[PDB]
């Protein structure tokens, strides 16, 4: 029951086209309007962020509230609070510290204080102060008040008897986490009382719970939440950054460490050790004022956060011991370190030491057969590579270049704490993201060379050399955190649910800044988490959300001069839940951002969603080829619209496939009743040329084979005398190949390892998803700049340019990173490359991806080809073999065929001769290039035409190479002998790209149907 902008047209049923009350309306959308005006008459105007809390209270939705500071987080709870007590629902506020419950007492009359009552029974506090009278007055009274604040601890001591709540807000989450039985005696205030019986609970939630992100640890026991308030905490680290990172091979503290403390004051100095430390101190003092830390003492801390120090030295160790980690957004404004964080493990130390730890040394090398470990029992046992590894690595060099090796010695740059290090020095706050800056000086050129490769890895870790503007710097902090300081003005943050397909990507995405809450709302998970940009909310559409019905128009289009593409729900759950789950999360944000594929499939999705999430907020675009921290937020800073170009393309290529695809499978229902039979046009193509193999491999029987010689002769000869007269002899250097494109990737895929194209599809579909290269459905050989950058940061000197193709918009299928198939297996092992479910298989194709590319980039390659004149029995053949090549490109991928070579000479052959087939059937890798060579199918659905063929039985496999069946045959040939006008392969190669014309916006899908509708109906 669907009006204005069941049954949606341009959700019952999504009738589109294409270029009274509301749609994007919930019930607590009259309660919040009060609220908002209520809001800016004891505090101002509502922040985005500040609504979107609202509803999910208003809906009784419990959460770990996550946002940049700034924002009003703690005004929005007590205001909410006293907004729910005039509604006469009654709220409890949890502080961690007395003066926090003064202040928040006050902060509520002082609200009242605007059109609010303010009488006695409203508001009721209590903490460690307040005298024999006002204690009395309150817990003899207290459950008649509607708002109720404490601190933390009023609640571990007296749970029981504090009546529930409908709202309850706690400010600090970790001043709760810090024991167990808080977390019960919360619930319990919310209605949910344990079951010794059952050893589990039972109840229904009587109120809703908010609650900060954690700091500390984060505890078996939050998983609570999870089960019964469906929310996770999470931390609220944020892993963002601006800092300007500086490097320089000195580290004296001369001429260096003090003209950098010409950076005004507030530096925050990182040395190696605390002995290291203090060795500063007194080499620094009468220069700037100083500070020193750690278990010893601290006071410089009090000194400096109070103005009386300028700066602080220390370690990366103790500076934690103290307050939240030593956490002055507006002190600090940059840090030194002096020596590059780095971690040891020497030759002589490899015995005892975790397992866990031996694996990424195991790597580092490889070279031997020490890969006979990498595959493991894992406890094929250490002790085995300990030895392994005394034995060798002083003369051995390794080739990374992400640690040095130097001779016996392994230094590991520790990047874990130079983020965090420098990390103090740029927050995240309504206003954006203050300015830092971090001077890293050491003299180990080697190492710090080492951290600065180390640091490419992590993204945004870039490094210049004093090529810095100091006077610019200076104002930029300075200016920068004034700006913080003001943060109370801004609200440039706000939320954006961001949709992307799989859960995969949802995590990739989300983990991209940090460790997001999650929400696990009546349809769909939610991983929400704050950045620069946005208070993200990735999100998972898991595929299409609507596909073409079956029922309503000409199968799923209205016709009769029309043309109406039918949109529904989808498939025990209905993808139905999934767009009202959507509609609410779209409702809360105002504001969407699709990030599906890059492909018109995933066009399709922002489309509906665009139409689907009408009313609720702008939906935006977000355009990205690879799913990297990188690469989305260069797409968040250059978003469109839905492309409606693509989503024709998208749509008829469906109505085809629907409808001719539909009325001809059935056509074989009909014939021989048996069901479960399957034409697609395409594939009833394909199968033909399948079989036109077949039938010729039967044949020519002849070939007779050397025994010395890599030679194969047509002839029927046991013994005979050969002629090997040398003819040609050139030496010739060319290009190497095209980085590869989903064709030609599923046929390397096929040839050297032996998957097939529906799992190789699978695998690149997770090698995308997981960051790792760019997408795998493209016909583009194209190779963006980035990617170029990419390759001569590996090849370096064997690096040549190569754009590859300079058409369409799309780019080949290739690396993120300049990183070989170990170094991503090792950092994966190391913990710096995150990722799900990747087994061997994936980095066998992620590796010939890697080659092929770094190839297409390489240098020319020499390959040196010799002919060769046979004659014999009065028949001569001249043939030409590869004899030998040699260079980069061919270490990396070897195109050419190097067969055997054979000095020339008349004498006394041997043969075996055999019955060999006229040809061979076509092995899937040779039927996909013919698609391409011929005309048919496309990158997104190249694998699955083959692919059915397998499954409908058509199709069999034998000695590796396609073979049809009689069942497949005789299906063949029904389709061919009655309606090869509909499967003529000129039909469908013509048809395959009036699509990608109407994708390019040049042909008409209006005028493209109608060929369509009619040549269909034209059986009917
Ligand atoms: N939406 C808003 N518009 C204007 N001013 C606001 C708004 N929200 C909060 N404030 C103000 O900001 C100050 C901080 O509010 P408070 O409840 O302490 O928030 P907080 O941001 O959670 N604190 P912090 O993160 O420690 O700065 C108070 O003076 C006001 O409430
Ligand atoms: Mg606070």
């Amino acid at each position: 029951i669907p009006v204005v902008y069941p049954v949606c047209g341009g959700l019952e049923s999504k009738e589109i086209e294409k270029h009274k009350r509301s749609l994007c309306l919930f019930p607590e959308d009259f309660l919040l309007k009060e609220f908002v005006e209520f809001f800016r008459k004891c505090v101002g105007e509502p922040r985005a962020i500040q609504k979107m809390w609202a509803k999910r209270i208003l809906r009784k939705e419990s959460f770990a509230a996550t946002a940049p500071t700034g924002v009003g987080k703690t005004s929005f709870g007590l205001a909410m609070s006293l907004f729910l007590a005039l509604k006469g629902k009654r709220c409890y506020v949890i502080f961690p510290t007395s003066l926090l419950v003064i202040q928040a007492a006050e902060t509520i009359r002082k609200y009242a204080e605007k059109a609010g009552v303010g009488t006695e029974n409203l508001i009721g506090y209590y903490h460690g102060r307040i005298p024999k009278r006002e204690k009395e007055n309150f817990m003899q009274n207290l459950r008649n008040f509607k708002i109720v604040i404490t601190t933390t601890q009023f609640l571990s001591k007296h749970y029981r008897e504090l009546g529930h709540f409908d709202f309850i807000f706690v400010d600090d989450v970790d001043a709760i986490l810090k024991a167990s039985k808080n977390v019960d005696k919360l619930l319990h205030l919310l209605g949910f009382h344990y079951d010794l019986k059952t050893k589990s609970w039972v109840g229904e939630a009587r109120g809703c719970l908010m609650v900060s992100t954690a700091t500390a640890k984060k505890g078996k026991k939050a998983e609570l939440f999870r089960q019964l308030l469906n929310f996770d905490i999470g931390s609220s680290r944020i892993t963002v950054r601006n800092v300007e990172d500086v490097a320089v091979n000195d580290e004296s503290i001369s001429t260096l460490s003090s003209i950098l403390e010409k950076l005004g004051t507030g530096g925050i100095i990182y040395a190696r050790t605390g002995e290291e430390a203090e060795e500063i101190y007194e080499s620094l003092k009468n220069k700037f004022r100083i500070g020193i830390v750690t278990a010893t003492k601290k006071g410089d801390y009090e000194k400096f956060v109070e103005g009386e120090i300028d700066h602080l030295i220390g370690t990366a160790h103790y500076y934690g011991t103290l307050v939240r980690g030593l956490d002055l957004p507006e002190r600090i404004r940059f840090a030194v370190f002096v020596g590059c964080p780095s971690f040891r493990v020497t030759i002589e130390d490899i015995d005892s030491l975790s397992p866990q730890m031996v694996k990424l040394l195991a790597y580092l090398y490889r070279n031997v057969d020490e890969i006979e470990r990498l595959l493991p029992a894992v406890e094929r046992h250490i002790d085995e590579v300990r030895e392994i590894l005394k034995k060798v690595m002083g003369k051995e060099r390794p080739q990374a270049k992400d640690v040095v090796v130097r001779e016996g010695e392994v230094i590991f740059p520790d990047l874990r704490t130079y983020i965090q290090g420098s990390g103090r020095t740029s927050r995240l706050f309504a206003g954006g993201l203050t300015k830092g800056a971090s001077f890293l000086l050491e003299d180990d050129s080697e190492l710090l060379s080492a951290f600065i490769e180390r640091a490419k890895l992590y993204d945004i870790e870039f490094k210049s050399i004093d090529e810095v503007d100091f006077e610019k710097l200076s104002r930029e902090l300075d200016e920068s955190r004034d700006r913080y300081r003001r943060r109370q003005e801004f609200d440039l943050i706000k939320p954006a649910l961001f949709i992307v397909e799989s859960p995969t990507k949802a995590r990739q995405i989300s983990r991209f800044f940090g460790k997001p809450s999650v929400k696990v709302l009546d349809g769909a998970v939610v991983y929400e988490i704050p950045m620069q940009k946005y208070v993200l909310m990735v999100t998972a559409s898991i595929g299409h959300v609507v596909d073409l019905i079956t029922n309503r128009g000409f199968h799923g289009v209205l016709v009769n001069g029309r043309f109406v593409p039918v949109y529904a729900s989808i498939k025990v759950d209905n993808s139905r839940s999934r767009i009202e789950a959507l509609r609410k999360l779209a409702h809360d944000a105002e504001f969407v951002i699709v990030g599906t594929d890059p492909d018109t499939e995933g066009e399709k999705i922002a489309w509906d969603l665009k139409n689907l999430l009408s009313g609720c907020g702008a939906v935006k675009r977000a355009e990205f080829h690879e799913v990297t921290r990188r690469a989305i937020l260069e797409a968040l800073e250059s978003l469109r619209d839905v492309d409606e170009n693509l989503v024709k393309a998208q749509v008829v290529r469906r109505i085809e496939d629907r409808w001719i695809g539909f009325v001809l499978s059935q056509k074989l229902w009909e014939r021989f009743n048996n069901r479960n039979l399957s034409a697609g046009r395409a594939q009833t193509l394909v199968l033909g040329w399948i079989i036109d193999r077949f039938q010729e491999s039967r044949e020519r029987r002849k070939i007779a084979i050397v025994r010395d010689f890599d030679l194969v002769l047509e002839h029927d000869e046991e013994e005979f005398d050969l002629t090997i007269k040398l003819v040609e002899e050139r030496e010739e250097l060319r290009t190497p190949l095209p980085p590869y494109t989903t064709e030609t990737m599923l046929s390397d895929a096929n040839r050297i390892l032996k998957f097939s194209v529906k799992q190789t599809m699978q695998i690149a579909q997770e090698l995308f998803e997981n960051g790792l290269i760019t997408y795998h459905r493209t016909d583009s050989t194209r190779v963006s700049d980035v990617g170029q950058r990419i390759a001569k940061e590996y090849l370096g000197d064997d690096f040549v340019g190569r754009e590859w193709g300079e058409s369409g918009a799309h780019e080949c299928i290739r690396p993120t990173r300049p990183l070989t198939r170990d170094d991503v297996q090792r950092l994966i092992q190391e913990g710096v490359l995150v990722v799900e479910g990747l087994r061997w298989e994936h980095f066998a194709l992620y590796d010939l991806i890697f080659r092929r590319f770094m190839a297409s980039q390489c240098r020319p390659f020499k390959v040196v080809v010799k002919k060769y004149s046979i004659e014999f029995d009065g028949k001569t053949a001249e043939e030409e073999r590869i004899v030998r090549a040699e260079g980069r490109a061919y270490e990396l991928y070897r195109a050419v065929w190097v067969k055997n070579e054979l000095p020339t000479g008349t004498f006394r052959v041997k043969a075996e001769v055999k019955s060999v087939p006229k040809v061979l059937p076509f092995t899937q890798s040779e039927i996909i290039q013919m698609m391409k060579e011929r005309g048919i199918g496309r990158p997104s659905t190249y694998a699955t035409i083959v692919d059915r063929l397998f499954m409908r039985n058509y199709v069999v496999e034998k000695y590796g190479r396609m073979i049809p069946t009689k069942l497949g045959i005789d299906v063949f040939r029904f389709l061919v002998r009655r309606y090869a006008k509909f499967v003529s392969e000129d039909r469908t190669r013509d048809l395959e790209s009036r699509m990608d014309a109407i994708e390019r916006g040049e042909l008409d899908y209006l005028k493209a149907l109608e060929d369509m509708y009619a040549e269909i109906k034209s059986i009917d």
